[PDB]
């Protein structure tokens, strides 16, 4: 419906001056996430993720998110946290090793040892759990990596 | 003899108009190796970093990377890939202070304590720990510095 021309007046307003969203505003808008969210388990997004997030996300490389770039990640980043809060069944603010299979295949995607032990663990703490911008940050790097063997 | 051919088409198709690798297209072909590897922690490599490995491999001065120097800088680049993973032992996708000794011997490089504490204090993080973009950039400069003499 006009949720897209809602998506369109949100790209504006965030994109600014040049038309494209740096990592800058990226990061001013999944804080306002996290803003809005405080049941959400977090320590914010912080801009070194925000800069990878783009770095990966950037195909056209014009250096920052344009429209379908943005579009993309954005709709992606909110089927995500939708994910996040239905897959946390024991009510924790984050998600661990017995919800992380579902909400990955969820998500969309197959793990394996590989990315059990080199991509999953560095983004967990030491029960297993990943707290929201580390379970969305390690999903944008797998997606990056999904959509482009 | 397969590799090879394929390096040529890869140089010439990156080099675009110029024919040469400007430091955009470093920064471009680099953030396309962190796009591909989720294993790795980074915050992508900034325009500043790739301006600098530019400048310390452009031996011919010519302002960017011809294939010879190009080819030079991307077999290190993929050699200390393969190192970056194969040390990071403790799987954090960084490589940190028990880690870096090793690496870099594995990379050639032995240093004393001079360098050794500026190079964790300019390139790694608060518990010691440098992300992949740091670890190349690093060596890169180390690798320079090294030639000269």
């Amino acid at each position: 419906s006009e949720e897209e021309r809602q998506f369109r007046k949100l790209f504006v307003q965030l994109a600014g001056d040049d038309m494209e969203v740096s990592a800058t505003e990226l990061m001013n808008i999944l804080n306002k996430v996290v803003t809005r969210h405080p049941d959400l388990k977090t320590d914010g997004f912080g801009i070194d993720t925000c800069r990878s997030m783009v770095a990966v996300m950037d195909s056209d490389t014009t250096g920052k998110l344009g429209f379908e770039e943005f579009k993309y990640l954005w709709n992606n980043i909110k089927k995500w946290q939708g994910i996040y809060k239905r897959f946390d069944t024991d009510r924790s603010g984050t998600i661990g090793s017995n919800e992380l299979p579902g909400a990955f295949e969820a998500a969309g995607f197959h793990l394996n040892q590989h990315i059990y032990s080199m991509i999953i663990r560095r983004y967990s703490d030491e029960t297993g759990n990943m707290d929201f911008d580390n379970f969305i940050s390690c999903l944008v790097r797998l997606d990056a990596m999904f959509r482009a063997f």
